[PDB]
Formats: C-alpha cells, structure tokens, sequence
C-alpha cells in the first residue's frame, strides 16, 4: 500500500507471536521493540538517537510481520517509547520513500 | 524519485542559503538540524527521541529546498547528532511510503 505521512506511519506488526503497533522509520539503522519477553539467546547492544544511547537486547533471525509482508532479521527490545520498524527490515518488505 | 533504504536515505538540503546533508526520516514528527547560524526570529524549545531531551531554537516559516523540493515550514536547530527531515516537511515535498 501507499502510506502518507500526515500522521506518524503506525503499522500493525506481528512478532512473537503478538500483534503491535509499530511505526515505520527510514531514519532507523535498526528495529527497536518495547520491552518484550522474547525467548533465546540475546547480545547486548546500545543505539543511539536524539538525547543519547539506550541499553538494548538484540535478538537475531526474528520473524516479523509488517502489514502481511513478512521479514526476518535482528530486532532489538529495550525501554523505547515506541515499536521502530527499521530499514534493516524496511528493505525486505520493499518499502521505498517516493516524492 | 523513488528512494530505496538499503543505506541512509541522505539528501542535499539548502538552507539560509547553504547546502547540507540531512536524513530523510518518517520516524521524526519534526525537522532537527545541527548548530547553524540561521536569520530569522527563533524562540527556545527542546525536543525528545530515544536518549532524552535536548535543547533547540525553533525557526518558523523557513525556505529549505530539499532534493530539488522547496518547503517552507520549522525548523529545529540544536545539538542534534544528525541533520533530520522530519514529517512536517516531509509531507509538503509531497513523501510518502510504498510497498
Ligand atoms: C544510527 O542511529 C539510528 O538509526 N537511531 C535511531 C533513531 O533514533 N532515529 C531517529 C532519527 C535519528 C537517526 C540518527 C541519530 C539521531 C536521530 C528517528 O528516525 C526515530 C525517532 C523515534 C522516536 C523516539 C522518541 C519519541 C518519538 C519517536 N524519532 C525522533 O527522534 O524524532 C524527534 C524529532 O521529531 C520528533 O518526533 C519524534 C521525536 C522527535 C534508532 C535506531 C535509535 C531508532
């Protein structure tokens, strides 16, 4: 679909086995999640945005659902205050910026 | 043009007459801008994103030409670690998100 930007690109995703709300950031390197409890082995990481860095747990070879396309790849989860869909993702759903 | 996310979507602004490099960014409800001397009236604000706050000088109703697209709208100047397209301008250069 086309999606405008009027209002924050808010998506419903699919990852764990939940259904969320996620907005979806070419300005994002990566995948940041709201704490979640997901199973196995994680790394810690930090990431960085306006204000400074967080702690996060990044997770590999994740399946997420974005809009019924699906992907597979690393998904951070750590105290962010909103579900980010970054191009590491963006790019297999063959998401582009079109003016 | 149509803008693919396998690297930052980054774009030659211009700005009070000089250019500069700036992301692209859906994931940002508004324009940030690293320290520049900008002519016009500006008024105090601060702006939040993953890390915390910071502070920045609000410029209204200013020209900025990106990729080609004039927009005329507000910019945030402060200690930002990356120049950011935010929504607000993002909509008037006609952007959005497809897949
Ligand atoms: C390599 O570094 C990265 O990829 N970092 C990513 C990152 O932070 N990306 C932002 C742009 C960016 C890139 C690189 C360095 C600094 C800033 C942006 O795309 C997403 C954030 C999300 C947000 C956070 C809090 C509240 C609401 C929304 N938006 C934002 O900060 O927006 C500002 C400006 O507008 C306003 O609206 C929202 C808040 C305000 C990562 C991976 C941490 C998400």
């Amino acid at each position: 679909p086309q999606i405008t930007l009027w209002k924050r690109p808010l998506v419903t995703i699919k990852i764990g086995g939940q259904l969320k709300e996620a907005l979806l950031d070419t300005g994002a390197d990566d995948t940041v999640l709201e704490e979640m409890n997901l199973p196995g082995r994680w790394k810690p990481k930090m990431i960085g945005g306006i204000g400074g860095f967080i702690k996060v747990r990044q997770y590999d070879q994740i399946l997420i659902e974005i809009c019924g396309h699906k992907a597979i790849g690393t998904v951070l989860v750590g105290p962010t205050p909103v579900n980010i869909i970054g191009r590491n993702l963006l790019t297999q759903i063959g998401c582009t910026l079109n003016f």
